[PDB]
């Protein structure tokens, strides 16, 4: 353009302009997109702020010249290399006094954003970056692979010795080099370019060409080597900070491969994830088999499989779903999670419930419910339900909520029937469309795969406390026992409080219950029934069919055709031994509650909990053999006598009035047993011992 | 009566074990004999074994509920679950080894799992976890124990509607004064929750709940069941599992042999989430005949739950056995050397070539030719295959390396026949022939490979080969399945080689996922010298860098045909061996020839650093791994070649105690060197300690 009231950013700097022409942000101006999605952020928690520039921050991160990043102040496209990072600091209504995280990116306009060895290096010294210092990292996915190509430099110089020169027809023997060619690459310092070895051939003295190396680094194994290394330090990050990936432009190979390997992804529309590009497919198999790309990554493709938790429209979007999701998050690994009180206090009852009859959605249970005569309060806080991996496996709920404030992993069920529809395979004319019906709390293999990527995903780098509003009756599909298999691995890794909840109208049977019993992890579960839930190994058909069968419900039927009335009587026999009083009883729950009452209780205990799991977690490092459960009984020995333990409210704010002085019971509490340690030491080696002590003088 | 003396009481029990098709419980340590013995036949025919060769205990707990061996009658079991401390000499430990065999009772309450089942089940997972023997678990169960209050069926009462005639309805379920009072007499009166109500004259007391007089109704077994569910999935983490389904498997008893990860069928036994006669109540019709539609080893043993197949009881011991002689007597302890016949110091006569095809198990164990016999890399007889029913494209089994024992992975290059059977469920549905292309990765191929890694790595504490030979991929679902690779590679705790074979080939995504970057504390690669290996095969390199105008520009030398093969060879000169030393992506080329008796030295040396480096592990302080090793080595004597990996295990193995004396000696050095950065750190609160310590 011509003439513009400001500058023409396309034009200072071209990039902008290319990377535009791809359909992507220019990477230099994704730091702004931070700062519009923070904005956005204090707009929606209290209008009336006013947030001054010095409330994000953006560094740009490069390496100096020991290979150590370092913060610096550059033009835009001055990057030397296809990808580019920064850290960013920001005050977030979560964080006030701000919080950091990392943001790594591929520069789709430096070599279509190809991975060569430098990329893969920076990448990896980005991730260890924010590992080392706990920080979480943004990956945004604008990518063509790895970086290929052979040793142009070699191309004018290889000679063909063929069997006969008069038929090349004929074909020919090998490729060599002449003695002027080998002195082309002697002349430019590329000597060790090729490996060869010399053989006079009718006279000539030839030099063959056993191995082409290249003086082009990025050609080949090079490149594998890096994405190796980059795939692996992913799978690290993933169990050590929070990480999460936008795929703003397409993301191929290992660029894919990352997408999954951090877990967490949002996946902006017309941008595909795919590990070889159609046109490659196409050529292998026979002919023009699919016509875009994102016929193979697509969103439709990878949100529905699972791959992508959450869609984008646009990359402004997506941003926004990132700081969103880490909304939730501890500013940096083993923080306590960020509590954000809002409007809706914790003192209210659960307004919206649900009724044997009228079928429902769970989220209205969950995050409330909007209706002509008002809206009606669900068990979590107004607006604060954050849902991913919406399209995939709709049998379960997954999303992130706030109890009073209290962030936490949610799981619900969905109680509808779900229609999951399957388009045919472009690879076989012999396929039509597949709709596949999956009933209402039955666990599917997707259903349950998806059930154990949530606790998986909730307890590493989010490191959430989690509620699952557990109302499953059976499953059916046999690839369920693997993947059931991976919930019980999930739950038992858990570190942070487990709440789960049966809650009005639903219920939990045999296998269903199995997975979910507090003991498989005991030291973060406990159970809890609503006084209207339903439990047991069979469900009341079930169980009469085994116990109460024709034979026995006729010597009822005598000591009182009228079938029909005593098979309903059999049925309530059975049904009232699968009530939340016998649970109680049996001792398979902590307690049985009033759903209108949770939002209450299941404040307070959540709270109480994370209290006492801060202090426990300060004994961590504690020498000796103390268990965990030795543990907090000692903890718990501190409270003041007048203190009632299953006083929720009560124990969680004498925690929170004595922090300081806890930290050194605590401290006293590590003290004691690093000296019986080392009493137990010497009562097992005096000889060394003592005189270790000894050679320690000053 | 009967030609030998044989315990009477044991004749109905055995019988009903056997109508259900299965051994009876207190019979199976005597297979384990047997398995035993046949072990050494096989080892060594010229073996005699004394009766203390083979030592079976039964454990139960005692008064403080603690599990305590016994030397008591057969079938005297007061729950429907038992167990026995095994220890026996074996090819591989002739001092002994030892383990756990718990095993349901088909025979007590038609093998239901209650509390009391449940809770020693768990009693003894943790036994032997904490001694780091291996606990085999054989399944023989009908699930979760289901009850109801059988004493409230003769004495409940109905109060009907508008009805002097039933057939209307009722309002609730009430209990009279004296039934109430009957209930008081049994002791049994907390067995229901009922409210007083006086109505018309009569007071009935309304049906709230009812909680039984019986342990073992509903949810306390759920709970049982979600113990030992969890139980089982640390034992896998920690100890070496496995369980041989010797009979039905339903419910909790399904979820267990999963859980446990190892699983060998026998044929005719399924393993179920809920029976037949119950899913057919929940589709209409007589869709399923029988539970081998549901749970049969066609279905388990294609999917992958079942590792192995078995004839019979007897055949699943031996595979057990067999399995077991390739894993450490105990957690942590190195890793069983069994040396037979075959030696390390020989060639590999096998050699696959271009034009001709071949199991890749020829390559691993050898084949058998009318010449003779063309050994293999790994020691003749020693291949044991496992997961052979699932994903055939990859090969997984455990083989010995001169007597090293390991987890080994190949590729299967011959395409393979899927065959997938219709479902009845579903009569719109017909069964399919699925075709997978060697070489190239498939989600359930990927999804094995992941297993097969963890199942090496997890109680096997194995090292591992894979002769990585793949180039695409198709069938989404690959992308997370391959992530479960690196996760278990990143996992992974003993040495790992990377080897690409001869003829073989290893492109583009099929190479990162196996990089030795993704754990370079444990992995190596190493490339044949008649191997390939580049981001795009010659193919598709040409079509992107060599098209029409550089191939008709490069004729300083119409004839495409001709030339369209000069530049695919320009490629291929990249994809070398040598080029991957060159850019120093292998430890280095290797000849095919020679690689047994390289790779023999290797692992053994690199066994013995692990050992050195593992004696460092309660050291105090903070040092990375690369900093023991450092240390470690910097003990070699200045003359040892670091790279050679003979002189440095002959070193090694002749100076263990040695070494050892060195190692404690770097301990006591940090002991101290740690109290002293405490006193500089925390002045104040060491002394107090310190003084108060002197005394
Ligand atoms: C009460 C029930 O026990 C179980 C326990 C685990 C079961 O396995 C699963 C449970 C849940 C899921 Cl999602 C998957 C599986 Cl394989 C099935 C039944 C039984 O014994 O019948
Ligand atoms: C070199 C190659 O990089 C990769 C990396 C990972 C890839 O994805 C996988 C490869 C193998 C497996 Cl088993 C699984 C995945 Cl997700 C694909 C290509 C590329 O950039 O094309």
């Amino acid at each position: 353009p011509i003439a513009t009231p400001y500058p023409v950013k396309e034009w200072l700097q071209p990039k902008r302009y290319k990377a535009h022409l791809m359909g992507t942000t220019y990477v230099y101006d994704f730091p702004e997109l931070f700062r519009q999605a923070s904005s956005s952020q204090w707009k929606n928690f209290s209008a009336d702020v006013k947030l001054t520039d010095d409330f994000f921050i953006s560094n740009e991160l490069i390496e100096d010249e020991n290979g150590e990043l370092t913060e610096v102040e550059r033009e835009p496209g001055a990057n030397a290399i296809g990808m580019v990072a920064f850290k960013i600091t920001v005050k977030t209504p979560e964080y006030p006094r701000g919080r950091q995280f990392v943001v790594v990116a591929n520069d789709i306009t430096f070599k279509i954003g190809s991975f060569g060895p430098q990329e893969d290096e920076f990448f990896n010294k980005v991730t260890e970056y924010a590992r080392k210092r706990g920080i979480p990292r943004i990956y945004l996915a604008a990518n063509s692979g790895a970086r290929i190509g052979m040793a142009e430099e070699i191309v004018p110089l290889f000679q063909v010795a063929w069997n006969d020169a008069a038929n090349p027809d004929k074909g020919f023997q090998y490729l060599y080099l002449t003695s002027e060619g080998m002195e082309t690459l002697k002349k430019f310092d590329k000597e060790n370019s090729v490996l060869t070895e010399r053989t006079v051939i009718n006279g000539e003295e030839r030099f063959v060409i056993k191995t082409i190396i290249g003086s082009e680094d990025g050609l080949g194994v090079e490149c594998l080597r890096g994405s190796g290394l980059i795939a692996g330090a992913t799978s690290r990050a993933y169990h050590d900070i929070f990480t999460i990936t936008l795929v703003t432009c397409r993301s191929v190979g290992i660029g894919a491969y990352l997408v999954r390997l951090g877990q967490r992804a949002i996946q902006v529309e017309g941008q595909p994830i795919i590990l070889t590009g159609a046109p490659a497919i196409n050529k292998m198999l026979g002919r023009e088999v699919y016509t875009s790309n994102l016929q193979l990554g697509g969103t439709q493709i990878m949100y529905n499989n699972g791959v992508s938790h959450l869609t984008a429209v646009d990359d402004l979007a997506g941003v926004e779903k990132i700081v969103e999701w880490m909304s939730y998050v501890p500013a940096k690994r083993n923080m306590p999670v960020p509590i954000l009180e809002t409007k809706d206090t914790w003192d209210r009852p659960v307004d919206f419930t649900p009724t044997n009859d009228e079928t429902y959605d769970v989220r209205w249970m969950i995050e409330g419910r909007e209706t002509e005569s008002g809206f009606e309060y669900g068990l979590f806080d107004k607006g604060s339900f954050f849902e991913t991996l919406s399209g995939w496996a709709k049998g379960v709920v997954v999303g992130r909520a706030r109890l009073g404030g209290i962030p936490l992993g949610v799981i619900g069920v969905e109680t509808r029937t779900v229609e999951n529809l399957i388009p045919a395979d472009p690879a076989n004319p012999n396929s039509a469309e597949t709709l596949i019906q999956e009933p209402g709390q039955v666990w599917h293999p997707n259903s349950a795969f998806k059930t154990a990527q949530a606790i998986n995903d909730f307890n590493n780098g989010e490191q959430l406390p989690m509620m699952i509003l557990a109302n499953w009756r059976g499953f059916s599909g046999n690839e369920v026992l693997k993947y059931g298999s991976f919930i019980v691995d999930a739950l038992v890794d858990y570190k942070q409080p487990i709440i789960i909840y049966i809650p009005p109208t639903g219920e939990l049977r045999g296998g269903s219950w199995v997975v979910v019993d507090p003991t498989i992890n005991a030291d973060q579960m406990e159970m809890y029934a609503d006084v209207n839930a339903r439990a047991g190994v069979l469900e009341p058909q079930g169980m009469v069919g085994i116990k109460f069968r024709r034979e026995k419900l006729l010597d009822t039927m005598n000591r009182l055709e009228l079938l029909p009335i005593y098979g309903q009587i059999s049925l309530q026999f059975a049904d009232l031994h699968d009530r939340s009083s016998r649970m109680v009883a049996k001792g398979v729950i902590s307690k049985e509650l009033e759903w209108t009452e949770a939002r209450r209780f299941f404040f307070w205990r959540l709270r109480r909990r994370l209290n006492e799991e801060y202090l426990i977690k300060r004994l961590s490092h504690q020498v000796g053999e103390a268990s965990r459960l030795e543990k907090i009984a000692r903890i718990r020995s501190w409270y003041p006598a007048s203190v009632d333990h299953e006083d929720d409210r009560q124990v969680a704010t004498w925690i929170e009035e004595n922090y300081k002085t806890l930290d050194d019971k605590l401290k006293g509490l590590k003290l004691e047993s690093f000296a019986q340690d080392l009493a137990k030491k010497i009562r097992s080696d005096h000889d060394n011992a003592i005189d270790g002590l000894s050679e320690v003088i000053k």
